[PDB]
């Protein structure tokens, strides 16, 4: 089976491709909401659980780590405080945050960042980061936009 | 069975007024404009009053929003306006707006019944006002009026305690 | 389902007349205009009729105010009128008015349901009438009619004592 | 029979707040001061807010009035203040005042429970504020806060009718 | 008629402790001061403790805020403190504060019952603490204690998963 | 999901950074309570379960082990008697002590030590040790300090 969202909650999924990475280097990528949730009305919706997993090219060599944390002056120091890390050298390359954000809002996610690490040279678009975020269902999504505008 | 009716003419300012829902109050303020070039657009920021600019008061939920613009009796041209999110392109806000106030209609106003419902008063600072003109217009020639329904502030019926 | 409906055309002078609220009466007077420059505006102070200008009656409350203007039939163009507070700019009063009377529409009128509901007849001397015209207009071409409802005066059905 | 009691100490700003009577609301605003000479007095006019300066709103009855003054933490001297009618002599207003706020007390405030009851908001413009200083003080060194209980304005829960 | 009454003297530490309202908890932390020029004022930003600095907890509502300061016993003079919004003038915050803590009185404290009732813990980062002294005071001589009551956090009695 | 504390119990979390480590060397670090639990009144509170996990820098090479045990004359000999070890060469880098301390007090934890091991040179602050301790909730934590002091 799989994990089902609680009553009154929906799950939104999107992805973001990566840039080039150097050796023993760590990039910081900001989080961008999908356009359908970018309004001020929808930035007030609560957040439940958040799941991170990534997909590498089959020819990518070396160990790739990733996590989501708050903004840090030193990019590498994020991994010491993150509550879960997606490491490509174990059975499950995923990072589940079941309680790290439960109660924040979608507008709060713009204050977070995604940190990627690589021990070997990585070209552009080699890694794809998948983000899945559970949140309160939008209040009006079963109505047409009124015609008289 | 048919039914005959008579339609009664209505004078200006004679219709019914909208009433706020329980637990809410309506605050009003207006802002001036500056010069607009022919076939151009302007972006105008939204600034709160002083009495609603404390951390306590910027946590009040928003209801409905009304935007109506008053202009000089001698301005020639077509004026349009809307309220939307901040955009790189000022003219591109009209392509996605849910209500546009156009001066060449019978009612020059726009009602946003659901676009900003559930936001907070402090979130309103992230919205802008876009203003278009068909022909060149000078400054102060058009005034925009903004009316926001929001939760009634909790403590406005109490004197300040005397022991400071 | 669908209901058929017949709309009956009406002539001028057909239509309801608004009735004053209980305990109130309506007083009417008019003001004549002077020459107006094209694309300019005029301001003129409200003058109470001689029968309401005493201290006894300037303390009565105000309900609704109605404005309507009657033009010379030869006059053509566009005339606009409004009632507001005294303004530094004559034409700026149209940006803050809650109603404007226009001659290019079918009903040339302006109704103020709550703009002054609760003031006194003496407060009307603090207001002004603003008149705009797109073309030049000679004097005595626009007559401004005002209708005000107010609390019914209490001691007026008496003769003046002469003993 | 005797009765023993314990008196509990109270911290600053810990007492009860006064609540307005039915049908009334409280509006607040503050005004700055200018330089005061040693052993001298100043007369400060009273100006209404903008939202309460229409003919409709200057007909609202007044209830209670509270005057409390906040001053810099570094001002040396004694400061007194009162609200009274306009007078030829500024120092002579303290001889007839019903409540004087003196900075050398535990509670620095004055309550006027009956002096101005039954007047109107437009009548308040006829009153002044008198301010005394024992030693020389600079400008902006003392701010006066004024709180007026008055009848709740009738139409603040309604949207403006759209047909202008 | 007249009732006799005996007043019982109390020692320091005797007196009631205010209980937090249902559904709320109280978190306490302290801040140390630095050198203060005589007849001058200092401003210092509120820093949340590390256990409330996450996005999850900065969305909790605020009830009451209590301030009290503890001095070195050798320190003499007058110290004043208040919590307000950020001000262009450091000392102007005392003219708009709803309470001030003074060391020349018996209780050196300041209670804010409604000044911030309804804000968020993240809004406290928009406020500042202002400290004034009549004489010169060296660093680490005033310790500012803050006590804040807020909505009780919901998901904190769990271990961090490690699967 | 995650593991919830029993009735009448709360969980306190803190961390301590590491010093430099030599090759095939083992350091001993004493445990320090948070300041809010350091009083004699709060040192009498009972202890439930204790969890240890650590966060390395992504560029740290070599195998890092860690455990908490009693004071030992020989530092390395702790790993032979510890009931759980956090090894950075397996799926879960964590050490759970579900019954090793259940019944002791917080004052007893000052008699324990944390032992770290490294097979390669490690600079200062490279490892961060996270400690999570379940204990009886303090008896007075919903009251203000009385004003008249």
């Amino acid at each position: 089976k799989a994990i089902k969202a609680i009553a009154g909650y929906s799950i939104s999924k999107w992805e973001a491709s990566s840039d080039a990475i150097t050796a023993k280097a760590t990039n910081a990528m900001s989080i961008t909401l999908p356009h359908e949730l970018s309004s001020e009305k929808n930035k007030e919706l609560k957040v439940g659980r958040v799941l991170l997993w990534l997909g590498l090219l089959p020819s990518v060599a070396g160990r790739i780590k990733a996590c989501v944390a708050e903004k840090q002056a030193q990019a590498e120091a994020a991994f010491q405080v993150a509550l879960a890390v997606a490491d490509s050298s174990k059975e499950v390359v995923a990072a589940m945050y079941t309680d790290a954000f439960r109660g924040a809002t979608l507008g709060d996610l713009l204050n977070l960042q995604i940190y990627l690490y690589a021990s070997e040279a990585v070209p552009a678009k080699a890694v794809v980061v998948h983000l899945e975020v559970e949140h309160v269902r939008p209040t009006f999504d079963d109505f047409f936009t009124p015609v008289y505008k």
